[PDB]
């Protein structure tokens, strides 16, 4: 670079697109308007003579029945449109084959990274580790880095041969290759691992925060998160805001010289970062996070509701339009199958599977109960996210229900094993994600105390074996349920959630909801 002058360089990033190519119900985000306002910064941020990097936290795939059926084809064409210059590798690009992450990596004009991920047999890495760029005449590497939590949260036949190693080791070991040999001006760290106040991972794998602090002090420019599925603004030193509201400042998170920034979810926010880099000396000017059309949900006093928008409209791209349109049609067309049917409402609405038991966490855990072979079952409120109408069922009202790929596992233990299991997920409350939606179990909560604890009708036998089904999400520790994973009696079926339900639907096609009713089996006080 030249000697003692000032560069602009604006990084834009976005993160847990997934699937989301296509505006909402409400007209809010989609990649149309994503390319508008990112076409308008690249040409403000030219005429200034600045420089422009867009780059990605991965976790393009799932989310949107469109997009899945699709493998997430819009999403990766429409991201070449918008000009993205490089992806880290998340957790949800293994919920598919890795050929089909392979043709992911053809569909996109822009490098899939990550560094941490290896062939355990060869000792070889399954992907790149970093890109570099030319802006101005600046070099510019991009390392990719995916959380290490993978295949303890995927399908296990996806990982026979392959390996995460930890990603903190291994950005120290990337960084010290780039500083030898290809010696960047600028290093960037997209990565797929999450934000945690102060680096309190809990249960999940550590993320951005601990591994900023573990690497040389200003070694990295800024980690691109993802993973965490957050706007990381700050309230306060080591305390990201709880409710974030679109529009406002945003307060990046600086760890060890190091800005840690994410942009929320689903194309939602575009962040954007202005920096000066003089020297060697990389400075944020400012940051802030693009709100993508959101709207906010207006209530009047006679119950009458309306959309409207925080910031002015973003028009839609139409050329991303014309790329998008064919593919959000071939989606509805694959969307179009009845995969059974219902006598009655099955209710998923969340001021119900947050606080009751509910027919549909009966039906979800009658179906994860029939794969596995299990006992009885247990799952996160939080995880059914839709209802399904009576009458014909689609696969698409599946998806809406199950829109995250989790993965259904069960585990083998002690009848004393599951007393002190359904003892500490009794005392999650309502009015919660982890609220608990139950099967085959019975009791009388008291003083955190189960009474008549009963499974399928009987006394538990201490001495017993019984097999629970759950998802990985919940197994893993996820709503601060206690972990199975570590139990020598856990299996990770490998299985989806919404493929699994979706079966059992078409299996037990017409549903009685009457078999799935709920009766007071369970209840607290
Ligand atoms: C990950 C994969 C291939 C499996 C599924 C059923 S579970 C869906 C349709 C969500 N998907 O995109
Ligand atoms: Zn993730
Ligand atoms: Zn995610």
């Amino acid at each position: 670079y030249e000697q003692d002058k000032t560069y602009k360089i604006t990084v834009l990033h976005t993160n847990d697109h997934h699937g989301h190519f296509w505006r909402n119900e409400y007209g809010e985000y989609g990649l149309a308007a994503q390319k508008t306002l990112v076409d308008g910064i690249r040409k403000e941020v030219a005429a200034e003579g600045g420089s422009v990097l867009l780059l990605s936290g991965g976790d393009i795939n799932t989310g949107v029945p469109e997009s899945d059926l699709q493998d997430a084809e819009p999403d990766f064409r429409g991201m070449n449109l918008v000009g993205y210059d490089a992806m880290a590798i998340g957790n949800h690009e293994f919920d598919n084959p890795l050929t089909v992450l392979r043709q992911q990596e053809k569909w996109a004009k822009f490098p899939l990274l990550s560094a941490n991920i290896y062939q355990k047999s060869t000792g070889e890495r399954l992907f790149k580790p970093w890109a570099l760029f030319k802006r101005q005449d600046l070099k510019i590497a991009v390392i990719g880095l995916t959380t290490d939590d993978t295949a303890k949260i995927g399908n296990p036949e996806y990982f026979t041969d392959i390996e995460f190693r930890k990603p903190a080791d291994e950005a120290k070991l990337v960084i010290q290759e780039l500083q030898q040999t290809e010696k960047p001006d600028i290093i960037i760290a997209a990565t797929h691992m999450g934000h945690y106040d102060n680096g309190e991972h809990g249960s999940n794998a550590p993320g951005d925060v601990e591994m900023a602090r573990a690497l040389p002090a200003g070694s990295l420019a800024m980690i691109v998160g993802g993973h965490s599925q957050d706007p990381v603004c700050m309230a306060a030193e080591n305390k990201k805001q709880v409710d974030y509201v679109p529009g406002t400042p945003c307060k990046p998170d600086q760890q060890n010289g190091i800005w840690i920034v994410q942009a929320h979810e689903w194309g939602k926010y575009v962040g954007r970062a202005d920096f000066e880099f003089r020297n060697g000396e990389m400075k944020m000017v400012n940051y802030q996070l693009i709100p993508v059309n959101l709207k906010k949900k207006v209530t009047w006093e006679d119950g009458k509701s309306e959309r409207v928008l925080y910031t002015p409209e973003i028009a839609e791209n139409q050329q991303m339009i014309s790329l998008l349109s064919p593919f959000q049609n071939k989606g509805k067309a694959q969307l179009e199958v009845k995969i059974g049917e219902t006598n009655g409402r099955l209710e998923g609405d969340r001021d119900k599977v947050r606080f009751v038991q509910t027919n549909m966490g009966r039906l979800i855990l009658a179906a994860q109960m029939d794969r596995t072979g299990a006992d009885f079952a247990v799952m996160s409120g939080g995880g059914i996210r839709d209802s399904i109408e009576a009458g014909d069922i689609s696969y698409k009202n599946v998806l809406k229900v199950q829109p995250f790929g989790n993965v259904v596992v069960y585990a083998d233990m002690t009848g004393k094993e599951v007393i002190d299991y359904l003892t500490a997920v009794a005392q999650m409350k309502p009015d919660s994600g982890a609220y608990p939606q139950f099967a085959n179990v019975s009791f009388v909560a008291k003083d955190g105390k189960l009474n008549d604890l009963k499974i399928k009708g009987e006394p538990v036998d201490p001495a017993k074996t019984y097999r629970m089904a759950t998802l990985n999400f919940n197994a893993t520790g996820g709503d601060g349920y206690p972990r199975l994973d570590n139990k020598p009696g856990y299996v990770n079926t490998g299985f989806c959630d919404a493929e699994v339900l979706k079966a059992y639907i078409q299996k037990s096609s017409p549903l009685d909801v009457s078999v799935y009713e709920p009766k007071g089996e369970v209840s607290w006080q």
